Order: C-alpha cells, then sequence, then structure tokens
C-alpha cells in the first residue's frame, strides 16, 4: 500500500525526481510515481488531487521546471500534504521554478525544498519522517540511515588524499 | 457583448486591475470582471476557463501575485488567448508574480505583460489591438487615442516649471 | 497535549510568527510558543531539539530571518517533521531567508514556505494537514476552513464597489 | 498571405527564432521571416512597423536578446500585437532580455513569453490562438495540437524505463 | 550654444534629472532640456537623433524607467555620445531600467551611470569632463569643483557630532 | 601619439578587452594597452591616472571582474573620462563586476558598457565617438562602419538557409 | 591607544556605522572614528592606509554604500586585517555594497559582514574577537556580553504578551 | 602548534578549500584541515567550536555550499574569529552560500569573503593577516608574497603576446 506519490511535470523531470525514489527504495517505502501535468492533463491532475485520500496517499512529492504549476493545483485540490521540488530549469537555474512553488499565499501551501536533485531526496526523506511519526520500523530505518550519513563522515576527517 | 474578460486572483487585486478595466472604459470596449482563483476556487475556474469561448470572451486578462497560477491554469483549459498581468507582491516586489506567469513551458503560452498597474493597463491595450483586428471602429479609437498621449507629450516639451 | 511546536530566532519574529499561531487557534490544535536561536542559544536549541519527539511534537515550525540558521539546526537533531517559515529581512525582503532556509543540501529536508505573513499562516495549515492524517475530527475542521474561504470567494465574485 | 511576422534582432536568434516558425508550419500557418533591428537596421523597422498593417499582418512576433529595444520600438510604431521573446543571453541568462520587453511602462505594449526557446515556441501558439479567433479551421488545428500534446502524457504515465 | 542635451522619456524622470541639470548650473555649461520618448514620440526621437549633430550637441544624456529604450534608439540614431542615466522604477527599483541601458549588444554603445540622482548627477559630470578635453576653461572649473567636494570631506573627518 | 589608453586588472581580462583594441584597429586610432589593478599595484594605478592627461590620453577605458576597483579609482584620481568594462565573473556572471562599476556615487563618474566581449567593443566605439567630435577623419571612418553593419543586416533579411 | 579604526565614505554613512562604535563603547575599546573615501579622498586614503600600522591599528572596520571601493583599497594598501561593512543603498538596497566589498579577487582580502546595521556591530564584535586573543580582559568582557545576550533570550522563552 | 584551523561541511568543498590550505604551505603557517558539518555532525561541531581555544586555534576558516550553516554555528558556539568561504553551488552559484554566510544578525559573526576558490585562498590571507600581528616572522613572510604579487603585474604589463 503507497502512502506517498511522487508525480512531476514532464517525464524530463525524472533525471531529477529520481533521486526521491531512490530514497524510498533505500528505505523500502512504497511508492507511486507517476507524470501529471497542471499545464498539459489539467484534468487528469484534478481527478488525481481529488482521488489522493482515497487512494490511501499520505503524503504527495511534486516536482516541476519553470512556471511550476503542478504542486500549487493539487494542492488547491486535496488536503495531502504537498511537498514542492524546485526542478532546475535552464535559463534561470531553478530560481523561477523556486519562486512559482514556495510564494503560495495565505490559504494552500506547499513544503518546498532545494533547488534540483538534493531537494528531491529530501523531499522524499521530509515524507518519510512525515510517515514514521505513526511506524516505527521506518522511524527506525530513518534513523539507520541517519546514523550511517553522520558516521561516514565522521571516520573521514581528512579531505586529503591519503 | 463582453468580448474580454478580466480575471485576477483576489480582490485585494482590483487595486491594480482598475488599471486594465479603466483602459476598457476610455475606449469603450465592453467587459467582464470577476475574481476567480486557481488556488482558492479551482472548479469555478476550470469551469470559468471550460466556458470561456462559449461564453463570447476572445481575450482574456488575468491578474495575480505572488506564486501567480490563475494566468496558467485558464490557459491549460482554453484556447482563448490569456494576457498576464503580474501583481506586485510585498515581498519579492512582483518578481515572483513576473517568473510564475510569463515562465511557461512550451505548448501553453501567455502573454505576460508589465509588473503591476502600467501592466494593467497594458494588458487591456494589447486586448483591445486584438480586437481591433477585426473591428474598424475600436482601432478607429485606438489610434485616437495614441494620437493623444503623443500629442500630449509633444506639446508639453519643457519638464521644467515655467 | 501539543502536538506542535512554532519557535522563532528572535521575539522580533513574532509580528510574524502569529499568523501560523492564529491558524491553530482558529483550528483548535494545541501549540507550544517558544523563541529559541541556533546563533544566541545554541545549546537550548539542541536540548529542545533532541527532546522534541519524547516531548510530544509530530511538527516543528520554525520562523527566522536573515542568514536563518534555526530551521536547519534543528532538523539536524531529530526526525521530527520540520517547516521553515522565511521572516522579512529588511535589506534583502527576505530573500537571505529564504536561501538560507530552503537550499538544505542531501541529508537533512525542511519544508519551507512563502516569505512573511502568509508563510507563516501556510506553515500552520500545512502541520495540521499533516496532522489531520490521523485525526479525523481535525481533518473535518480543515475541510470546513477550506470551505469557508472557497465560498468567501464565490459569493463575492465582483471587486468592484457597489 | 501571411498574417502573421517573425522577426529579430540578429540571425544569431534564429537558433532560438526557429521554435516559434516550427509550430506555424505544423500548424499550416503562412508566416513571414525576417532580421530586423531596431539598433542596427532603426529606418528599416520604422518602416517595417508603419507598413505591418497595409502589408496584412495581424500579428508580430519579435524576439532579441540582451537590452531588446526590438519588440518595443515595434509596438511604438504599430497597432498589430506585438509579441516579445527574450532570446537567451551569454551574461544574464535572458534575465537582461526580459525585463527589457516585458516592463514596458503605460502606452505601449507587448505581450511577453518565457525566456529561450520554449517562448519562441509559445509566442506562435499564442499567436495562432489569436487568429484562430476568427478561423475555425486553424482552431480545429489547434485543438488537434493540444489534444495530442496531452494524449501524449496520458498515453505515458511511469516515466521509468520498462 | 549648448553643446549638452538633456532628455527623458517622461516628464515623471525630472525629479530624477534635475540633478543632471543642477551640475551644468553650478558649472556654468550651456545645456537644452527636453521629454523625448522612443515609446511615446518615436518620430520626434529619430528627428531629435538624426539632427542632433546639426545642431551642434556633442553629448547627450538620455534617462528612462523601466525597460528603457529612449538612450538606445538615440544612440542607433547618431554618432554624438550618449549617456544613460537608469530612473528608479517602482517594482524593480531601477535594475530593469539599468539592464535594458547598459546590456547594449556589439555595434551601438551607451555609457551608462548609477541608477537614479547620483546617475543623474554623474552622467552631467561625465559629459563635462568630454567637453573640458577641448575647454580649458570648463576644465578648470570641473577641477574647482573637484577641489570643493574634496576638501569638504577633508575639512569635515570625524561624522559625529560635536 | 595615442590619444585612448585601456586598461584592464590582469591579464586573464585580455581575453575581454581584446575586442576593444580590436575596434581601434579596425578604425585605426592609435592606443597603448596596460595590465593595471588598483588592487595589486595600487601605486602604479595612481601615478598612471595622474599622468593621464600630461600623457595626452582623451579617454580611459578600464576593464575588470568581480569586485571592480580598477574603473572608479581611476575616475577619482584624473579628469579623463573613464569608461568602464564589467568582465564576466565565474560566480557572478559579471553581475558583480557591473554592479562594482556602474554605481558611483555622486561626484566621480565612469560610464559603464554591456557585461562582457560585447561591452568591451562599445567602449571602444564610444570612445571613438567622443573622439570623432573634434576628428572629422574619424568622424568619417565611425560612419563608414556603421554604414557597414547596417547594410550587412539589410542584405541578409532571411535568416533561414537556402 | 586606538588598536581598532572606523572609517566609511561619507558622514551619511555614520547613521550605520554608528551601532559598531557603540560595541567598542559597550566593550570599553578605544577606537579611531573617521570619513575616508577612497573615492573623495583618494590621497587621504592612501596617506592613511600606509600609516596604518606604524599608527598602531591592528584592524580596520570600513563602511561604504554602492559601488564600495574604501574597504578594498585600504586592504591594498595595509597588512592590516579590513572588515567590509556594506551600507544599504537607497536602488539596489546595500547588494551592489555587498557585490562590491565581498567579491575581491584573489590576493587582497576584506572580511565581510551582513548588509547594514547589524553588519556594523558583528564587525565591531569580529574584530574585538580579534584583539581578545592577545588580551584577556577584552575577552573576558566578551564572553560576559555573550553570557548576557544569551540569557536575556532565555529568561524570555514567551514572545507573547503577558 | 596549529594558530588556524580549515573545516567545511563536505569533502566534496575540498576542491575549493584546497587553495585555502595552499596559501598556508606558501607561507609556511601550521594549520588543521577537516570536514565537519553543522548539518551531518552536528555533534562534533559543538564538540569542536567549543574545544577551539584550548586547542589554540586563533582563527577558523570555514567553508559551506547552500544553505552553509557551518560557518554561524561554529561562531555561536566561539569566540575564535570564524571566517566564512562561500562554496560556490551548482543551482545558484554560491548566491545562497554568501546570503546564508554573510548575513548574518547583530551578535555573532563571521567574516566572509568572495565565492570560490578566490575567497578560499583571501580567508587565508586574511587570517595570516591577522596573525602576523602578533608575529614578526609571518608579517614578512606576508609582505614578500605581496611584494612579489605586485611585480608579477608590474613586470608584465602589456597582455598581448610578443
Ligand atoms: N511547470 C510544469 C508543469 C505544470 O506546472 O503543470 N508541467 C510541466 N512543467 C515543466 O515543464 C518543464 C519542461 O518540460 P518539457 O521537457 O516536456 O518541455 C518541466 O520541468 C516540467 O516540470
Ligand atoms: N496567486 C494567486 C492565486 C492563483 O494563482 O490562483 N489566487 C490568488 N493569488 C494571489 O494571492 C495574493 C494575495 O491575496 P489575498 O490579499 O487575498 O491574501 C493576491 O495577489 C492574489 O492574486
Ligand atoms: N537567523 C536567526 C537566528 C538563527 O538562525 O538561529 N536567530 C535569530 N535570527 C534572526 O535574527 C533576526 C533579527 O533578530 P533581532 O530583532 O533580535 O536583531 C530575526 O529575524 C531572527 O529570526
Ligand atoms: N537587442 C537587439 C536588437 C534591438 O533591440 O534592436 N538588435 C539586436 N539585438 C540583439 O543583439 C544580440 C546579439 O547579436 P549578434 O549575435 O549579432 O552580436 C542578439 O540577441 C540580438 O537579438
Ligand atoms: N522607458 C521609457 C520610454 C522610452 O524608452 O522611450 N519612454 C518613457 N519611459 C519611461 O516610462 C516611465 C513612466 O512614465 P510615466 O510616469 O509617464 O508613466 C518613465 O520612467 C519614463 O522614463
Ligand atoms: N577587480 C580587479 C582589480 C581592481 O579592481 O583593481 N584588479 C584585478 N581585478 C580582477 O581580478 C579578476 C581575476 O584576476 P586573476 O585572473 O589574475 O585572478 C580579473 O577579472 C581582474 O580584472
Ligand atoms: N562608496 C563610497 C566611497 C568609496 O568607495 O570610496 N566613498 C563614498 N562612498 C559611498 O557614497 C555613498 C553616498 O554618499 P553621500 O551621502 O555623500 O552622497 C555613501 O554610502 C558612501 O559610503
Ligand atoms: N551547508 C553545508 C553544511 C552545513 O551548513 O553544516 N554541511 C554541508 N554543507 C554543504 O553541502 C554541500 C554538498 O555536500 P555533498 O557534496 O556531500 O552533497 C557542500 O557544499 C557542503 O559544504
Amino acid at each position: 500500500p503507497a502512502r506517498v506519490a511522487i508525480v512531476m511535470g514532464s517525464k524530463s523531470d525524472w533525471a531529477t525526481m529520481q533521486f526521491a525514489a531512490e530514497i524510498f527504495e533505500i528505505l523500502n517505502v512504497p511508492h507511486h510515481v507517476e507524470v501529471v501535468s497542471a499545464q498539459r492533463t489539467p484534468d487528469k491532475l484534478f481527478s488525481f488531487a481529488e482521488s489522493a485520500e482515497e487512494n490511501g496517499y499520505q503524503v504527495i512529492i511534486a516536482g516541476a521546471g519553470g512556471a511550476a504549476h503542478l504542486p500549487g493545483m493539487i494542492a488547491a485540490k486535496t488536503l495531502v500534504p504537498v511537498l514542492g521540488v524546485p526542478v532546475q530549469s535552464a535559463a534561470l537555474s531553478g530560481v523561477d521554478s523556486l519562486y512559482s512553488i514556495v510564494q503560495m499565499p495565505r490559504g494552500i501551501p506547499v513544503g518546498t525544498l532545494a533547488i534540483g536533485k538534493a531537494g528531491a531526496a529530501n523531499a522524499a526523506l521530509l515524507a518519510a519522517q512525515i510517515l514514521a511519526t505513526h511506524d516505527k520500523e521506518l522511524h527506525q530505518r530513518l534513523n539507520d540511515w541517519r546514523k550511517a550519513q553522520t558516521d561516514e563522515v565522521l571516520e573521514n576527517p581528512d579531505p586529503r588524499g591519503a
């Protein structure tokens, strides 16, 4: 039973969003992946957002580049937490993606993560921390993961070559 | 028969969008004004956009501030030309409004005008020039208007006080 | 039992963060408010973050202006979801607050909301949607709230004065 | 009879503007292409703009990079709708192109599209939607095109490799 | 015989451009002031630029705000040195004025000064230094002026109140 | 007798500044080239600026990247017109170069040209137009050059391949 | 014996730089204040920088707004540590001040603090920490100060009114 | 006895921070290098900062990219001068690194250097100038170094190829 959905406005966003999925694979969290566009498939987005709850999703991670409307439009149609991932656009290096996602006016929110791939991974981690709140097992895996990332740095203090 | 519609995401946008309407009043162009929000009234926006053509609109002028989704969402649902007006937001002085409107990816366009009030007036003028293409009378009024703005500057070359 | 904590780097941030609390009051969600600074009270922040879970918090909302370190430092010390609120700084109008919060590298996330007051309210709404996932009652209040914001716009389509 | 003109300040802009023309080819819309510069061929621009109407153009698409003056200067000389396309400049990645085109003060407008190639295609699509208003056939082709772009996404929901 | 001309796109620019004129008054340099707009009075601008040399102007100072086209259009039509002054716009605080003036592509230049009033004064000073090259008297006044500005600072080293 | 000097803060700036010199070669204008740094050779800069007039220079073109101090420091020490050329820096793509050059406060000016190579060529053209004011021959060559750049565009209107 | 000097390009900078001095007063650190401009008093700056060491200064704090050259020019002439303070400019809100100070190329550094007043205070604190390295007494006062700022926050955790 | 410490948030920062170390090697200044992350190794950072003084460090140079918290967190925990180095991030080219480091509010400072490698070298030079204050020998080496960089430019005035 997938409790988290990863959507994006175009398959060209997959080079970025694959990092969110990679986190779910490492953490063994079931997840659904799909290309949904508020701009190119407006009706499927509405349909998708309206059935998000009945489908069992507790968190939705939406990525888009440029004038990103996907995240906000999904949020406007559901009470399921939506996390936004700014994909790096060619011309404005994701700054346009960032502003169009994070600058939501009062009433409909979207938790936004960093521009690009680091944000893809983080949105998955954030979604995982949200679920772990009521899943002791995942919570344990999440703590194992953090343990690993920390010790990796600790056991490798000197950046210089031997 | 109103051939142009002026929508905005919030009545707080009216302080800006009133300048678009002022142009239509001066040019005697019938127009419809309404607050439609892709974020707060998503279903009314869909309904609105889908019936835009059958309603007789040939141009739509949409204004929004911050992460502006209104313009793009309307454009995604209709073939009626959509002109975007970036409303000046408090924190980013409309830069977030501008990027979220103008940076549309390939497939669904939005002709964007200047940030703020000057853009409101211009979107109305642009819409008027679009209609004048098949309305000799309005075309004449538009030329009278341009004549007036030009001569006003011409007959007042010295900015200094007498 | 407060399941959500609202922290900020300075009481000068309260003029902004009060809007997050206002949402919790309207939605009748118990909440804890406190001024914690990663910069001025580093030890209390560590202590605070480390005991967040044992204290019962399921979401933490942290606001800061300028070079905002509070959100990221709390996130680095706990698995409790952290939502960041960029407070509007004088010189860079919150852009420095925004970048220092949202641009977290891979490993420790922070769901970021809009700059300023609109972001304060939204972070509370987002936190509320996170909790509502396992609280049918709050979920109902959240839907009542959205219903109200939508109908308010619907029953007031003409921005012009009567 | 070409009802739409595509101009640009330099043939170096063609790598970008070719995408506008590609749309007209797909949609079978007659079009004129020409390099006109307000900066390097000021007199030909005036001559060009002044005869735009008598030449039968109903829409003009102008692309320029850097301090783009072409779009605004054409608009100042004709009532024919002008759509601006910000070409990506080396140093400012088209941000200078964008501001010099979209930030027109009150009186002479220019509908601006996205920076770069996506904007080139969109300006053509926008111009096509303007013409389709009084051309049922093109309107039909435009709807066929949108149908195709939408179903392409719909019939390919999973971005992952088989 | 006025050897320097001060033009601007609108009399609303005078609040800024008056500082350029103030320099000429202090330095006793004859000068012509006039509101010329490439956008609102395109033909008068052409006429103006084409006759600049025969009129005796050796330097032209042009100020404009927003998408400033005035400076570049004048430069495109004459060999008389053109200095640009970015007027502070409301929304983008003159950044749009700055980019549209300074970012001229190869072939037609415009020496650009600071945004706002400080730039107005400086463009006049720069123009004065250009003329002083072949005017020993003005050159002397210019050196007297610099002497005065320097000693004013020198004879007042402590910013604190007595 | 070289009437114009081209200086730069580092020989790494030559890849850019060579375009200014190329203009002088085409226009047959004697010129001096030299690497002077306000930061690395402060005393030689002072010495250089103070003797600029006695050396016969009527215009100085200074290029620098990053926090560019060269142009302003030269201007502070001489009455000889100084034109600034923002060299494209790695991190901020010349935006830091641009602001540190153009944003001079009241009293000491610097005519600034576009970021990068296009600005290098233009500063040379601008300097040439300044000299041509009292050199009919160069003025003629300058007009021949403009004639050539214009006709090149005119005789090549179609950007498409034959 | 003043071991730290506070300079600024104009007495108009005092409204900002007074906060640096306020720190020295609280910490009882002798200090010299003076208006020195690289742009308006270039020779006094050279003289000043060259004698900084023989005068006993161990740290220099320089503030400037707009295209700030003061900090860098002082650093180029002395080995005494120079700390830069970006004064908030009207048009670019200190962003131009910031880039012109912090973006120093390799060879001559300037430790830069925050834009505006907070940066003024911090540069003084940083200078104080530099001196405290070889002054146990000041080091003690610095620790008393930090103690006070921390406990002030600690003993006032609830931002709300009683 | 190493009197200066060079830390960074990740070994991926070494490609940049190696330039700081290179300066210490040339100047023969003992130094400690280590990867410390406020985000990934929060406890080791605290431990590290708290023992900085007892370890003999008189200056700390911290580099980080993106939302850089390392510098500020170290500064919050020690009185040892901290110099920040903005590492160039992929998406925002170090602008996010710069703002998150330099924009520290009143109370805890961080002397910030240029974005990237030039800043790495400079922070080392600045730290060296701080130490040289009480080390005549290093002070001499520092002056030898500056002598060399200056004469290198002086003895190579013509950037052109022989
Ligand atoms: N911004 C959106 C939306 C939306 O907001 O609905 N749909 C697609 N996109 C973005 O368009 C960019 C280019 O897409 P293509 O590569 O298909 O041209 C992608 O980054 C996508 O996320
Ligand atoms: N961006 C949008 C949308 C939308 O994109 O659908 N709906 C409203 N808004 C913007 O929210 C801002 C603040 O609105 P309120 O004053 O009601 O808080 C307005 O500028 C509106 O255009
Ligand atoms: N950025 C931080 C941190 C932190 O990151 O720990 N602590 C306080 N601050 C910010 O300092 C700004 C000015 O605070 P003061 O008004 O006390 O000078 C506030 O916006 C606070 O959030
Ligand atoms: N901005 C303008 C204008 C104009 O505004 O009239 N004419 C040319 N350009 C731009 O100059 C850039 C470089 O042109 P070149 O490659 O010929 O140097 C192009 O992007 C063109 O659009
Ligand atoms: N940018 C230009 C041009 C031009 O480029 O020709 N003409 C006027 N303007 C600018 O329009 C702004 C607002 O003018 P108004 O106050 O008349 O609305 C002014 O800053 C003017 O310089
Ligand atoms: N900004 C200045 C100054 C100055 O302002 O005096 N001197 C050199 N520079 C710039 O340093 C950059 C890197 O120089 P290097 O390649 O030698 O590291 C160049 O763009 C130069 O113009
Ligand atoms: N940037 C510099 C320099 C310099 O760099 O030498 N000298 C003065 N200034 C700045 O000019 C601004 C306006 O000064 P005025 O108020 O006298 O016009 C101030 O912020 C000063 O620091
Ligand atoms: N900003 C910080 C912090 C911190 O602030 O504690 N720790 C690491 N980082 C930055 O993360 C970026 C990417 O690191 P990785 O290459 O490991 O993904 C680096 O620039 C590091 O300085």
